[PDB]
């Protein structure tokens, strides 16, 4: 950046006892003057001095900061009138503004920084780009950041900075806000008013912010505290109210006054909403049109019709007298649901009037603008989700949100142009820290922050707020924790969720998860003192909490299932479980702790014993089994990969296949009922056959048996043979083992591509082999996207489709060449995992085409068989699937993956070529040959 | 009776000092000298003086018993001589005796009775039906059944008793028998030796019984102790084995002579069978033939075939060789084969069977007699017998801890055995002997005579044998606990069940299970208080153990299916079933305990049996206490509702939540639960959408118990035809419960009083088999009530039994068999299904089925095979169950109808039927019956 902290010949900010004059015309804008005076708080937070403000060139020292916008500054038009200053830049551009330095600006000052801006929120942008720049994070307060000292600080003389948004209106909506966000401002300030909204005001202005949707589900922001509009509009924050509170009403300002409902109460609804937006006219708003209301579908469109219609009217009779056509003043319309099919229908909206399209709820933008939509003069925008309270169920407790998801939708959104407005649902605000600051940077300019930065915003963000030291290793860990409840929301979590039985899926996600912990915890005693509290609350606590709930039900699962097969060590998980539990709230508690309570209430969310989409009232520990044991020595036998141990009625009893690629050892378990010593042998019933012990005697402990192959012992084809298992009762255990190998086994080394085992082949989408380019269009890889790696996807964006391959030589579209070597020869199926996308443009799919070799290429669309309950379980797992069939002769082949549609963006692919089983991420990554 | 204990002016056999001299000739049977000194003892017991035994007229007193075989008796035959007896019903008969009272039978001698036998068994079980009728019961020492005092002794002077057994060999098989039995019999007499036998051959003569196959898992009869076959001989037991160890030899005896196949190893087998059918040959046997190889499974069914003649050839060659040089050819030698599971086939298609060799007929291992004799096999003179089980090790799974065999169920396929004339051996797996002891004797006294016990004496046999044992005040009291802890376990062996046993959801079935299981239990308990002291460790063995513990073993899997129910629902309830499931399986554990103890811990191992923890059919090897769930609490007031009839608690997305649906003969009064999650106060509303729905309350608040709401119909309010509303519950949450509540009134509701048979309710229709208003009679053939019999009341079957089927009706008009006619009454018009339950029967007669005929109103009659379907699972689950099912689909109308069921194939034998018109749902035994109209 441009800021130094040893001299360096620029502007001298501060060095020592010499600090630089701030100057600020009394006459600008109040919010600029507000701005420019916590710059010089800020300024005092680092070196410990407080610098001088005054609006006098003569006071000036040596040295200075000119803060002022081009409209109102006698400062900055008097360096323009001397041709010490050019503005052209800058001038009548929307929330512009210019950092340079110059030379002699006036007879006493040597050396200044100009801070220029084309209207009151470039200048105070400006501003807080400086402030940020000499080490004051926007979260120094909303997450006790710390602000590193400086006793020098310079800015380089060859400083030229030319910055303005590329989406208009940027911000968030306080919402889903009880009881956490609730009780910590009535604890605070009473309740909703303008001491708390002043703090969220500073804090969306130091993220270069101007908009705001304000607490609604009990609060009525412009009622509870009238300074609340004239705050906001002497700081610079555009208010609006969610979409359906129109005109400038809050949801709970109607009371007393009748049925919402056009058809029988318009007179009433009509007074209403126009001494809404006469008392609000004073203020920077946005105005929500249309409604929604309570209680035919050409009825419906042309009431809705009526209704904007009055409306209309309603603001030129407010706005006429005091200057104002209806056409300047800013309006927004959410086509929300059937709304947007009356609108594709031929609904007319007015030409002024911009469309904010809403994601689904869960992160996945549902329509965007078309070629003929993007002509319009109110242009368009996007309402996100960063939480949500609705179905299939709420998530309302930490953040769930990956950056590279946000990344992928809403760089979609700037491609097609909804650049008008970009607000996020951000719940409570906290704990969504980073993915708030992400959002909001990328509508300042999404170019600024590519695929490729992904990875890099989190590293940066993590060496502001704590330092280079760490700052990768803390990168990683929200990198992951977010991943990891980017696969299921804690809400929706449960015992069945990751597999006990297949691919070792839970014990490796429990891995995963206890490695992160640990990293976690072991940096808290690594970190200066100052740095704990910001840390625990912006990664510690979200780590720890995510990987908490999702270990208690697996730990959950555990002790079900083992208690079903009558096993005593149940028992432990059991109480494992209730650990957990117990860890969870200590955690809450010390997040309510941290910083003399500071942040008392804020975790307070219920998020553990959900059984239908709201939350319970309170967290409940899960449901655990106790197992009795009985006296005599009595033996049972766990198999892997099978929920019924031995004995069992009714039960053929065999481990999973072996094959020559694939997991090479397998256990069996033995365990006593029992309390009394339990003796036992073991034997195999072939010579290839392979146990890892002969014998074992057990009282309470289990005891594992190791089987596996000596594949040079092997015959060719398939076959089978026992392990014997005879404990104290007569009747001994007989566990089929089975191996298939179908020719000589080629080491892995001399092999090609991935290569099947265990009835499958699996690949994450960037392991290409080769991609090919089509007229500048490519798939490229976006980094940490999806739930286990990243995700491809063409690039550039393009608004139109590919022809279909007319056969597998086609070179009709970019694509994405893959290896195997497939040992089982018969038919397969191919299945896609795939960003849970909608079709944003009416009428187009999301298709594919695919092929092996050279036959012919079959096309797959992802949103073929859509269906509400394909979309519930699209966003419950954070994908949707797509699959394809194809024959195959045993041996190496290449598959084939053409683009179509847009918006088509892949993760994973998985091959099953007859024995995949269930699992909630797939197998990982089938061995791969050398080259 | 003809024994009275006043002067009667008939034989004084005691009275106060004078008691009657007891007369055996020295020259007689050497067992029945011996059954002579138990009577003395016996008089002993009940007089407390111990009566004279001679052998010479000279010595006897005034009154005298006269004690002889036929044969070898000179008191018999000189009395016979001098034409003081005549002997010519029982001369030469097998196992006869004649009880009568002689004047003057001698100078010094002025009254006697004498007891006469036709041979040495006929005379012993004579003296034995002395010994009961004085007071000493069979069970005397085996159950500790007291023998009640008495100074007077009176035989009727006109007694004339003649008797003898309608089935030839009649006895048990210990089996199972590790670990209680054995570890008893090691306990008291060190092994199964003769010490031990001696106590098993008595009480065997004193059920009238007269065959036994002995020990077998772990010892070998001839060989623990060499006096064994010589006191069974000497008693008069007739020893054999069971029906895979032949030629006299006990399973255990083969050892270090190579593997028991005849291909490779027949040189070993013969000697072996030699030495054994020779070392046994002095007593009295029947030898088992055939065999079983050891690798019969890998060949093929000709040369199985072919093998199987060529063994039973080489046997009965051997036979022949070792008879020779006594008195007997091979056909002069008992001997029997069980043709077993596919040999039975090998004999339908050919297979040779020499013709003297008896054909034992085996049930399938869960009291279904598999297989009866054909009218061309009644002609084979070595004749034919059945093998029935009351224990059993094997499949579906292994029933080995008390008593699960009703009488009823016994009488029913023995009757049909005796009928069909399988009446040379009937032989019962007993496991232990103890707890069975009354259906043992049971099977012992139909096997004596079946036509002095039908099945209208089934529950008087039951109150004849509680009267011998307790005596007369509350002998039926006591018969009905047996009958009824007997009835339910026949539903399910206790092995077998589980928590899904009985339904919680439908018809309330086990809130009643548990409810008739508790009242069971506190008539056993009220009984115990009221019987004399000495009576009462019989009365524990006999009674109140197998009663209590039937009942606390299904009480302990229903809350422990309310525990797992109610936790998976979300309630804290839930815990307290857990705590249930606990008390009721230490509750088990102490019962075990108090029959390990009573009478200075006579019987200690004869309860060790484990019976709690089956998951294949080997038991377990201990009892382990079933897996509870335990619920938490949260602290916040957070509202569940449980819908009656539902798994599922609200709120559960994607799921519809319904009380079943409303009738007007049907259960009137149905229940929403609401429940805490959390411990604070919860307050609620409840509102309903319509005028004819009651709701019990309009508002609550609980804390730590639940709250139930009744909802019902009024039903002057509900229109006609199908109609639904809402309950609506408000707690604190702004989410509210909606419970829908539909009724259902297809027309004006006629007072029950007024309409006619079994009403339709709640989507079914149900009655028991008996409750016909109907019943015709066709050439002497009709549908007949088996008291007790089945898993809820009783049975209806044809009889006299027949060997031949009726022709089916060709017409609703055919009178071609006897018929049973019901009179119901159906709301809903439309298609309805008619399920019948009926005894779970073989093909005992090769090719014929077990068809009816049914038809309602004068509709063409459809004929149902009950066996129709059949394999392997379906057999399974009907001795899982007890019960066979069958069905047939009818179109009726609204209204009144008759159903008729049409006679064919013998054995069919039903209990019941359950009508399904639409919405029945599942349960264990079926919707008790249906209001019965007025009409
Ligand atoms: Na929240
Ligand atoms: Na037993």
């Amino acid at each position: 950046g441009y800021i130094s902290f040893k001299a360096n010949g620029g502007v001298r900010l501060a060095d020592e006892e010499h600090l630089a004059s701030l100057l600020v015309d009394t006459n600008d804008y109040k919010g600029l003057q507000r701005a420019a005076a916590d710059l010089q708080t800020d300024m005092q937070r680092v070196t410990g001095k407080l610098p001088t403000l005054h609006s006098q060139l003569k006071d000036a020292g040596r040295h200075a900061v000119i803060i002022g916008s081009v409209g109102r500054s006698g400062l900055i038009q008097l360096l323009v009138e001397q041709n010490k200053l050019n503005v052209a830049d800058i001038e009548g551009q929307w929330e512009a503004y210019k950092l340079v330095v110059v030379d002699k600006p006036f007879p006493n000052i040597e050396k200044a920084l100009v801070i220029a801006g084309s209207d009151m929120r470039g200048a105070i942008f400006g501003v807080y780009d400086l402030s940020q720049q000499i080490g004051v994070s926007p979260w120094y307060w909303w997450a006790d950041v710390p602000v590193q000292p400086q006793s020098k600080l310079y800015v380089r003389g060859d400083t030229h900075i030319v910055e303005q948004p590329k989406v208009q209106y940027r911000g968030i909506f306080l919402n889903d806000e009880a009881p956490a966000l609730t009780n910590w401002v009535h604890a605070n300030y009473g309740n909703y008013n303008s001491q708390f909204y002043t703090q969220v005001f500073e804090l969306l202005l130091r993220l270069k912010a101007n908009f705001l949707w304000p607490a609604m589900w009990n609060n009525s922001f412009s009622v509870d505290d009238p300074l609340n509009p004239v705050l906001a509009n002497e700081y610079g924050i555009v208010m609006s109210t969610s979409h359906h509170e129109p005109m400038m009403r809050a949801h709970k300002e109607w009371h007393g006054m009748g049925r919402w409902d056009f058809t029988t109460n318009a007179d009433a609804l009509k007074q209403f909403w126009r001494e809404g937006v006469e008392r609000n006219s004073p203020y920077e708003n946005i105005i929500t049109m249309a409604m929604r209301g309570d209680g035919s579908e050409d009825a419906n469109v042309e009431l809705l019709e009526q209704i904007v219609e009055a409306q209309r009217n309603i603001i030129a009779e407010v706005f006429e007298p005091k200057g104002k056509q209806v056409t300047e003043v800013p309006q927004v319309w959410c086509l929300y649901k059937e709304v947007q099919d009356y609108y594709e229908k031929g609904m007319r909206v007015p030409d002024d009037i911009t469309l904010l399209w809403a994601d689904d709820n869960w992160g996945n933008i549902r329509r965007l603008p078309t070629a003929e939509e993007r002509k319009r003069s109110g242009g368009a925008g996007v309402y996100y989700h960063f939480d949500y309270v609705g179905g299939p169920r709420s998530y309302r407790w930490i953040n769930t949100t990956p950056l590279a998801k946000i990344w992928e939708q809403m760089h979609l959104a700037y491609k097609y142009e909804a650049n008008k407005i970009w607000i996020v649902n951000v719940g409570d605000l906290k704990p969504m820290e980073a993915p708030i600051e992400y959002f909001l940077e990328m509508a300042w300019n999404p170019e600024q922050w590519p695929k490729e930065r992904i990875t890099q915003f989190a590293e940066l963000w993590a060496e502001r707020e704590f330092g280079p030291t760490y700052a990768k290793e803390i990168a990683q860990l929200v990198q992951d924790y977010t991943q990891h409840n980017g696969r299921r929301k804690p809400e929706l979590q449960e015992a069945k969720t990751y597999s006990l039985l297949n691919y070792d899926e839970a014990a490796r996600i429990e891995q995963q998860l206890t490695d992160m912990e640990s990293r976690a915890e072991t940096l808290f005693n690594k970190i200066p003192a100052n740095q704990r509290d910001a840390y625990y609350q912006l990664v510690m606590h979200p780590v720890l909490a995510s990987a908490t709930v999702t270990k208690m039900y697996i730990a959950q699962a555990r002790n079900r299932l083992y208690a079903k097969q009558g096993r005593p060590i149940a028992n432990s998980y059991g109480q494992q479980v209730k650990e957990l539990f117990e860890k969870d709230a200590a955690l809450t508690k010390r997040y309510h702790s941290i910083n003399n309570g500071k942040w008392n209430h804020f975790m307070s969310q219920p998020h553990i014993g959900y059984t239908h989409w709201n939350n319970p009232e309170d967290n409940i520990m899960p449901v655990v089994s106790v197992v009795s044991k009985g006296n005599n020595a009595d033996m049972g036998v766990a198999v892997e990969g099978m929920e019924p141990a031995w004995p069992t009625q009714d039960v053929a009893f065999a481990l999973p296949t072996f094959t020559p690629y694939g997991k090479q050892t397998k256990i069996l378990t033995v365990f006593n009922k029992g309390v009394k010593p339990l003796k036992f042998s073991v034997s195999s019933g072939a010579a290839w056959l392979k146990v890892s012990a002969s014998s074992g005697e057990i009282t309470h402990q289990e005891m594992q048996i190791q089987v596996s192959i000596d594949w040079a012992k092997l015959p060719l084809g398939i076959h089978e043979s026992n392990v014997t298992i005879k404990g104290p009762s007569w009747v001994a255990a007989n566990i089929k083992v089975t191996a298939n190998k179908p020719a000589k086994v080629i080491p892995l080394k001399k092999l090609t591509g991935f290569v099947e085992a265990d009835g499958y082949i699996s690949f994450d989408a960037a392991a290409t082999t080769h991609s090919k380019a089509v007229d500048g269009f490519e798939w490229q890889e976006i980094p940490a996207h999806g739930r286990t790696h990243s995700s491809m996807s063409v690039y550039p964006i393009r608004d139109a489709s590919f022809a279909a391959p007319a056969n597998a030589s086609a070179n009709t579209a970019p694509q994405m060449h893959y290896s195997i070597t497939l040992l089982t020869a018969g038919e397969v199926t191919v299945e896609g995992l795939f960003a849970p996308t909608w079709p944003i443009h009416p009428e187009r799919g999301l298709r594919y085409a695919i092929a092996f070799d050279d036959q012919p290429p079959q096309i797959v669309d992802v949103l073929a068989g859509n269906s509400h309950k394909v979309w519930q379980e699209s966003v419950r797992t954070g994908v949707r699937r797509a699959s394809s069939k194809h024959t195959l002769t045993a041996g190496t082949h290449t598959m084939k993956v053409w683009a179509i549609d847009p918006a088509v963006t892949v993760q994973k692919w998985i091959i099953d070529t007859g024995e995949l089983k269930p699992s909630y991420l797939g197998p990982t990554p089938s061995p791969r040959g050398g080259k």
